[PDB]
């Protein structure tokens, strides 16, 4: 797929005919080329916004909701082509891929949904003959930044609700994941998206990205992705005041109390750590197992994570990372860790691969011991197939250990204690804890995190609420005159 | 009066025992001073508040609620004591002065009344044994950085929410009003706010304001004052993601349509400049009226204006500025002006009076016509008793002209046709309208806006959410083996 | 049309066998049967919504939303046909059915977009380790009993939310509508409601209305139609408490300021008085014309309700009225308007063999033209000349639902939000209500309402769930800690 | 003690002059009269309500709110008075007295707290040039009825958010309690109430209740008493349609399963059969026990319950029925059990002499279809029953025509997470004590009655929701069903 700009309504290059090419991160094969935009190709994309905020907004919320579900439609029908597109451009295994693209589907029809629902508010003015009317409009201009991680499904999240209250959007995917943001937004046109509420572009992050958050017409800014590009943008959007939503990932703390069902945390830890090759923003990144089941849960947890297959989406378990660079920094985490003194318990480096995937990113389950609860390890995220595991011996030291991280995202818990379930959650001071069950999150859950997971957060009632602006309007119908407490009536 | 530092239970000097001068703007003098907190006082105080989170917010509302409620009591009890050091340190008219603390009183009652009442939420998960809770939680420590102009109700404003919330405080506030929340601080000590639960720093904010606001510790910033501040701390609280709550004054325009009703308009308009000497996040910066009555409303807004008095806390309708800088861009901002064309229709300077007055930094209300609608006059913030006033003559460039700004806060609208009124509402994109009626806001009142408004906003229900975390607990009590569909179930197989 | 009784997941007879005759109100004769179900048959529906509750209950409101949005899918490939049994069942003109239909698609979206988003809430307890969740659970067995007047409006109204929101349903349509009503199941069980679920009783609520409402097993009644029906279903309920949902109609009054717009206010009032022959719980009722405008108003809107067309629906711009007795009521009212001097400016008699009648306009603030619902193409005007006068006629009435207030002074407009004490209060425009809307109103108008966050929620029952995880030993103030 | 009607502003007495003796439930002795109110009193009552109501609504929620907080200060500085008054009418032990008043006082704050608070709402309309205001607004005249068992608790419950929200009220308590109500309502009238807001009407409910309940000017009637009555006052209010506020009681399950808290589950059984002699809505009326510890728990159920002490107020643990009518009811309930083969393990009978006291009883072996096991006791009278499995604990609780509190001890978390549906009850308390938090929806399932008062949400139903549907396109018109060329 060699993809282009949506600009004003029309498919167009880049204004200096730059492009980019993508490889498959399974086979190494180079297999798609973007255009790389210029800031006069983000100008027009965002003057094209304007121009048509007001036309949009106009339309109401149950019209724009008819194009977000004739969009949905035209997605569903035609769901094998996105699916082999995130194969293609990710290596996700096949069950990934469809479980991805339903979950763009199902989002897309939950934020839908809330078409002439997210109510205003009338509230006591000072007098009887007064009223505050409180009103919700959209913001305007929204900046939409996706992540190449779940390249699809953050798409649909972040254009769904923001279209739906009535702003215009300009988005930039991934560098490494155009092709699948490409396909839904002309998905979004053939439904019916009118001239100039729906851009896209691609680029260089690196030559684009500040001129975008940072530009005098945008009103708000919508990302998901690393810590030290959120950092930036929220630096660079102090020029506008931007709104900002923005998830930065985490290091989620993997708990397993001593009365857990063994059985169904393994599971859920196998969900957590290898899903998406641990290139997750909620995955298991430290493992805290009670003292006296540590070694026979970590037994089968080395046991089971022998029998994941790597390789072809056909058939695999698991994925490749998603580009030589995550599978360089995989590698010098690994050895950081064994340089520190740890004790790799399984895996440690790339699999041994036949054929075509001998060349892709792959790399094997890794699981260590002996890691330090202020190491690297424990405290910076990984986004790999990558573990460090302890034993814990207290809930109250179970709290401060999960506690002890820069990041706030997710959690995990396994207990039938029914006091450690019902104090954790204000204890475990992270956005998402999930008791005896896997993530990925879901759509009436709202998706935010602690300290350094970012601001605001996706989905609920309040998620799509971060997309409207409340403003308020003070009237005075007494028709009587005013007398104003420090405005001498004696003047009038 | 010397002001001190109040830090983990104790009143203390600066670390380093530096203070810096406070001066009256009504009679230029020196009239107290306050202690110069270091970098280490500042930790200090944010290390106070979070060894005091657990245990403050485990008290729960109701019982945080009875603290706040006393202070209440014990400020409107001691009400004059606070009314005397607003007039003292702002040179407020005594009316002023009074409404202010009205207002504090007011707000303190109205945040407190949200005790058990900001619930969480319980959602279908995504079978029948699953639920999806989620709790509203304090989010930490908050720092509250307040402005001089409003310097007891803004910090009435920042600290009843966050404490009502279960979050600890640390407050800073303006170099040039440190009297008026010290003694507000002290009202919530005698009240009984636990040790650590209220921390109190004052020190210039280009000194210390960074490192407070970047601190690793550190989780929401509540601040209000100028655009310039306020994108420093975005970019420094980069450092920490912390929560940002920042309102940033405004451009209002004052909009008469020709079917106004001419006494009202101009009595809301004489409140709108001229209240606390247009030193108001919420001030009429921009006059725009219809050219029908354009002529009549100048000439009869130019009339009362000559009729205000300057001097006196006692006795004035208008008081100082706030120093001899902020005297000093006033007479740049009317100079640029008149350098550019623009028609001075009435004052334009210091006045001239006579005793400790004539050090004061007083400023006589400034009325200009024929300046551009590009001009500095009317894109530009003032915070100051000068206006310009411009023609209209359709609604269509009414709403164009009232939105052609980088500010969105407030905005007046004087009008008897329902049609304006309504489609005003969406069409002009400020945070607050205020239809055929002066301000200020009220508490129940969401107090934001657009574009270099800042962020979030503050009052209502929406405002005190603000200070609270949503957070979701996902639990599956179904007790059965769980099936994850990329998880083969050959792998726990025999 | 033939109708049948749908009990359990099967289309069945009466047990009794026998059934009711159907009447067109355009020709007057015979079109359709319905079946007369006996309490046994009532019993057995109810049973069936028993027993598929819990299943029901369990699948989750995006299941059931799925099955609900298909139904819709389905009725609206399908419109012609229902579109066709209203105006074959009512005589509606053409454009009424079509919009009728319109809104059984429009409400059916509305409420199924509800999906997970009824949100249940979690308080602080009296403790730190305590907490009170709050959850929203259906009520369990809904009765609903529908009009003849909105029969197909009225079932998608009713069905759509208890459905979404996990309750079961018997549904009794009216004796003059069963068709539309039969034909809206059918498209609900064709998109694969499960069995017990829905079920479907036809039967004279003067025969067996009594016995379903007073039923055992009932948790929620909704209702619309008559105020005598309404407290009569009231009084029945109170033997199980079931929790009612009743919307009475109104005496909808109509004001016209001197400033308002002359034909917005005249194109207004002949949609609220003759839409649906006045056969509408937010009809025209009543008319307020101020003074100085009265006499030009009255001419013109004279001049503009002889111009109405009557006849078939496919020509008519208004239809007959419903059946017989509803022909005689609307006489009888007009003869004891004449009986008591009232001026007819225009009608006030019918116009083969079907029920038409004329519009008529009557040129007494206390008299029955004032004070008592009319249901047909009548209406009395007054003047009035001030504002405070306005709101006390307005309000002199036991009803208390819709009205309508034409006038540019903003002051009057945000002021009657308030004086106006009706539950819809159209202000410029005319209705109807909007699914996003709360349907209700004031005094004799009925209990709860419907549409709207707070209509759906009607539906749902909230519980709380007290928790304790402290894992410390209780103190409790009245018991003594020494027996411990 | 001698109350008088307080209507349209003024003390006065019954238009007939007749009252009504008041009985010592703790001596059998006369210790006050009442007003034996008339119809015309009545419609005097509440045309002083009607009267009253704009101006009151006018006035708008904060300054309703200062008039309520300042009437609930002078309560709290007077709570000697009230306390005394409840141990005098009821005979409630000194601390039942005092945690009732602390309740009227935390309910009274938490209600005014609400000013302000309860928005109405903005949606989007069928144009861009079209929207529905949403208002919330008093239903104006409410009629409240309070029960004789929370005698100064319930009056709050219900003058504090119905005045809240800016309606004017009837209140008229139960005929065995009066004192507590009209103290309660002086200290309002103290607080500066206008005239006419709120009156005060006594009398027998064989004379005015079904007219004050049928009246055409009532909007709203909010009460709490027994089934009978709640379902006569819903058969009377079909004549004008009143929204209806009814809490009609209860059959509260009280459940421990095998891995309950032995002592915590023991002691909050003892307050939830105890606490007010069981004369409660949410009073524990069925015992359910797991068969792995029925033995062991019953044994020290017995043990603990011998050692309440009945009696007088200063001292006692447990006071006495409300009436001689409480005291033959209870005797005749406690005889349909042996005469149907039920065996007693403690008690049976009354236990200073003159008082309608009735001693802790327990009866094993009784058939959950019982007169026991299905029909409100509302006394010191309990039945207990064995249990096996978690589907028959949720089928044995469910089996009643009641629905409003339920108890349940257990350290199973996927019994209390799934009970939370599966209970079919208002108000379930797990692993811990009632009685309910004003912050809690208090209502229930099946008999219990009609909507529900406290949190959010019961405040919420004192407060009408209306529509205001704008057209600001300034334009022509356009009706489907219209010609425009006809203009
Ligand atoms: O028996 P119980 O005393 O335990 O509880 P209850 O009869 O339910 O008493 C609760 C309240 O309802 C009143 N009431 C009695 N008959 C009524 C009627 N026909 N209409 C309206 N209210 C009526 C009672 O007044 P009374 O105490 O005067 O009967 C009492 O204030």
């Amino acid at each position: 797929m060699d993809t282009k700009l949506y600009i004003d309504g029309q498919w167009v290059n880049s204004s200096s005919g730059k492009t980019v090419d993508k490889y498959s991160p399974v086979t190494g094969q180079v297999i798609g080329r973007f255009e790389a935009a210029t800031r006069d190709d983000v100008d027009r994309a965002i003057d094209a916004a304007e121009d048509a905020f007001w036309a949009w907004n106009d339309l109401g919320s149950v019209e724009r909701s008819k194009i977000i579900y004739r969009a949905k439609e035209l997605i569903e029908k035609n769901r094998a082509e996105l699916e082999n597109i995130i194969m293609e451009e990710n290596g996700k295994p096949v069950k990934e891929a469809k479980e991805e693209v339903d979950g763009v589907i199902d989002q897309i029809q939950y934020y839908a949904e809330w078409a002439r629902k997210l109510n205003g508010e009338v509230v006591e003015g000072t007098s009887s003959h007064r009223k505050i009317f409180q009103y919700k409009v959209p913001y305007g201009i929204v900046v939409a930044l996706t992540p190449w991680n779940f390249p699809a499904g953050m798409v649909a999240r972040k254009l769904a609700p923001a279209l739906l209250t009535g702003n215009t959007v300009v988005l930039k995917p991934s560098s490494d994941t155009p092709g699948s943001a490409e396909w839904i937004v002309r998905k979004f046109v053939e439904a019916g998206v009118p001239k100039g509420v729906l851009n896209f572009i691609t680029g260089r992050g690196s030559e684009i990205g500040d001129y975008i958050v940072e530009h005098k017409k945008v009103n708000l800014i919508t990302m998901t992705g690393s810590t030290a590009t959120g950092q930036r943008i929220m630096q660079k959007a102090s020029a506008n005041m931007a709104k900002l939503i923005l998830e930065l990932g985490g290091k989620a703390p993997f708990m397993v109390w001593k009365d857990a069902d063994m059985d169904n945390a393994l599971k859920t830890l196998l969900w957590a750590k290898y899903w998406n090759a641990g290139q997750s923003c909620i995955a298991a990144e430290r493992l805290y197992v009670h003292e006296d089941i540590y070694d026979t849960f970590m037994s089968r947890f080395v046991e089971l994570s022998r029998k994941l297959a790597l390789g072809d989406p056909k058939n695999a378990d698991m994925g490749p990372l998603i580009n030589k660079g995550a599978l360089q920094a995989t590698s010098e985490i690994v050895e950081e860790a064994k340089e520190s003194g740890a004790k790799i318990l399984f895996g440690g480096s790339q699999p041994s691969l036949s054929g075509p995937y001998r060349n892709g990113y792959f790399f094997l389950p890794t699981i260590i011991g002996n890691a330090d609860q202020k190491s690297k390890i424990f405290q910076e995220e990984i986004f790999a197939p990558v573990i460090g595991a302890r034993k814990i011996s207290s809930v109250e030291e179970m709290y401060d250990l999960a506690n002890d991280s820069k990041y706030g995202l997710a959690s995990y818990l396994f207990t039938k204690d029914p006091n450690i379930i019902f104090e954790a959650s204000e204890r475990i001071r992270f956005g998402e804890l999930y008791v005896n069950m896997p993530g990925p999150e879901a759509s009436q859950g709202y998706h935010t995190g602690f300290r350094m997971t970012g601001q605001a957060g996706e989905g609920s009632k309040y998620g799509i609420s971060e997309y409207l602006k409340l403003k308020n309007i003070y009237v005075d119908y007494s028709g009587k005159p005013l007398h104003i407490n420090t405005v001498r009536d004696d003047l009038f």
